[PDB]
């Protein structure tokens, strides 16, 4: 009945995404328009309505369906990516960069419980609500890729009937790459550089030969200033056996997670060139998902 257009001015670009502005209040909203004959938005649909209220989890606000396009109305996101607010602030020190890694990884061990995974966990996907700089303006967002665990009869399932073994390893899989792009997250907040891409025009090749070594330097340069126990976290999150990878439950176990407080709280010693980052997180999940 009531249409998106009746509540709702449309604004600038930001599927597609728009601004918008709710007519009897005059906020303002993002709207995520999905063309159904493209994809079927049920998923992404279902796990916000179900988990959107989730303070850290980008907040749904309305949904509308016309029978072309569906219309994802959220919160709109006015304090830009989360590396690049982090890769600009000069004084930025590993406690913060362990208060944030918590925000985000209790989120995720959230999701990975309630049988959700998100698999496109970029950090261009994490952005601040607002300008604050708190890690509670933290929201995790696009779950236009993410997964919940179902059962063969259509019956929503959690990882503590029947579920077909492949389905299961392949969420196991999923769930691990998760927390792969959490590690390419701390890598970069502690550096200022990505493990895997040096810029935008490194060649898919070279990255995908990068991490399909499993290394990634932990010393010297940059990496002189950062603790031992950043490194070790660092490691376990970005091992490149899967069976190995820390999860992130194990994730807020770690030391450097649970004793944050005995953190360096002096300046990081990063590169900065948050451009070129940009561009190289680009490359590097480009070449990721081909
Ligand atoms: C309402 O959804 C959007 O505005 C789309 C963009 C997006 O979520 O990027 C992280
Ligand atoms: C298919 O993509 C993934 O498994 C992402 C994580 C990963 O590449 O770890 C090496
Ligand atoms: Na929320």
């Amino acid at each position: 009945s009531i249409q998106f257009t009746d509540g709702y001015e449309v604004k600038e670009d930001i599927s597609v995404c728009k601004r918008c502005i709710h007519k009897a209040t005059n906020m303002e909203f993002a709207v995520k328009i999905i063309d159904k004959s493209k994809r079927d938005p049920t998923e992404e649909i279902e796990i916000l309505l179900r988990y959107g209220q989730h303070p850290n989890i980008i907040t749904l606000k309305d949904v509308y369906d016309d029978g072309k396009y569906v219309y994802v109305v959220t919160e709109l996101m006015k304090g830009g990516e989360l590396l690049d607010k982090i890769l600009r602030q000069k004084f930025f020190s590993e406690r913060e960069a362990s208060a944030v890694l918590f925000t985000i990884t209790k989120t995720v061990e959230y999701l990975h419980a309630q049988g959700v995974v998100h698999r496109d966990l970029k950090p261009s996907n994490i952005l601040y609500v607002d300008e604050s700089g708190n890690p509670e303006s933290i929201r995790i967002c696009d779950f236009g890729f993410a997964k919940q665990l179902r059962a063969e009869n259509g019956l929503l399932m959690t990882p503590c009937n029947f579920v077909a073994p492949e389905v299961l390893e392949r969420q196991g899989y999923d769930a691990a790459c998760d927390i792969w792009s959490l590690g390419v997250l701390l890598y970069t907040m502690l550096t200022g550089y990505t493990p895997f891409a040096n810029g935008p025009d490194d060649t898919p090749e070279e990255i995908l030969a990068r991490i399909g070594s499993g290394k990634f330097s932990l010393s010297g340069g940059y990496w002189n200033s950062v603790s031992d126990t950043a490194k070790d976290l660092v490691s376990k999150m970005l091992h490149v056996d899967p069976h190995q990878r820390l999860t992130a439950a194990l994730v807020l176990r770690h030391p450097w997670i649970v004793h944050w407080d005995q953190l360096p709280q002096y300046q990081l010693n990063r590169q900065d060139a948050p451009h070129l980052v940009k561009g190289a997180m680009a490359a590097t999940y480009s070449a990721l998902n081909r």
